């Protein structure tokens, strides 16, 4: 049994909206690969708000069905999500689930487990300036969603109109 | 060739007793998988001490056999250590040696070898506060012990009644 | 598919000339392995400078052909590159393609891209120094390269006449 890789493409177009955001402002390059019990994620993103927003912190939040695919609800378009096929994406994704957050390890709807976060930190083009990103395992979900991944960003100050992130990894633990 | 997953299991009950402590009151959330020559761990940690704890460092020492099976001598209960199957501990160890630290890499008890050990740093339940977490690869070990990882954790003044850690990750080579 | 694994060996001789030395005063310890999409790497390095350099940066360049041997014009010695054959280390490296850094997402000859950067740290064994490591994926090269692993090392001050870092981890998308 080798698990299947669920990401964005490696070079995609604008495929996230923020909160608030009529279009899709932002590209959000995100991938899952797994061995064994672990999942490894990369991501990156960059954006540019379209309004300067009145809050230090932005979020973009992802919810999947039994199968590993992401719901409409969610901050990406549903079109920039797939199994990874040399460097393409396949549509109907099938066996999703194992790259998805285990649900005994990270319970469905408990934000009070810290052991169901990853705080960690991306630097920003324009200085050396960080971000604070936290990212949620199933802690943050609409009803009809089976699994979920959040991602809370916190600037030193006010958000910048426009901004990109470096490369950031992170590993947790797959269903079954 | 496809390499098995040591862990504590998924939601784990207290499975780990601190230095000077009389039962276990603190729970290890360890796993680790493996691709290739590198092996990558998943580490979150709960614990509290039933007494105030004179002293700003809080550690804890796994020792393993030549299997990979965690010694008596260790913080951490044997009973909650084993092979992943599913959401399950499989107690009979079988080719444990694939994720223990590469002899080679990695010196039984050179301790004076910066290259042994990886500093890194979870983040608090309360506040942000940061805790500094420094694994020692076969650095720490008892005579009997064939491999071992040990965890230092330094508070940034004097160590919590009560906490609780995010998840971190840390990847090392492995053993054959 | 199972991906092979390409490393420096476990425990290497000097196998790195920093810019503008003539002999090699540098150990790098790296080694990459993959799952799915996701390449994992791991690296120390220990260095000294046997002049005083007038420069606080310090760096690095990996110049990879199209089946992944290191170029001469790369600052790590050929012999010390090569597939992982247990503890040994295997000179005609074949498809190690599937280690590089994935084209289409880190395009060559960019620097522009924060997205194509991995900014992380590591710590130097005296006092609790940090170095700042900037890695550039394809974004330093030569003509002949085909792929490219740029390593730059801010330090807080002038870099030391001797240091050794702990152990780093990155992850970054793999070729084909």
């Amino acid at each position: 049994l080798v698990y299947p890789t669920l990401w964005t493409g490696p070079a995609p177009e604008a495929n996230v909206t923020f909160s608030g955001e009529n279009s899709p402002s932002g590209i959000l390059r995100l991938c899952l690969s797994r061995t064994g019990g672990t999942v490894i994620g990369t991501l990156s993103v960059q954006g540019s708000l379209t309004n300067p927003s009145t809050g230090q912190t932005l979020g973009m939040n992802l919810y999947f069905d039994a199968d590993g695919n992401v719901l409409s609800e969610s901050n990406l378009v549903r079109g920039s999500w797939g199994m990874k096929d040399q460097d393409t994406l396949v549509t109907p994704i099938a066996n999703g689930q194992y790259l998805m957050p285990n649900l005994t390890a990270y319970p469905r709807l408990i934000q009070t487990l810290t052991s169901s976060y990853i705080y960690t930190q991306a630097h920003l083009d324009h200085n050396n300036s960080v971000v604070d990103i936290k990212i949620g395992l199933n802690t943050d979900l609409r009803p009809t969603a089976a699994y979920g991944l959040s991602f809370t960003m916190t600037f030193t100050n006010s958000p910048p109109t426009s901004f990109g992130t470096d490369l950031v990894q992170f590993g947790y633990l797959g269903q079954d």
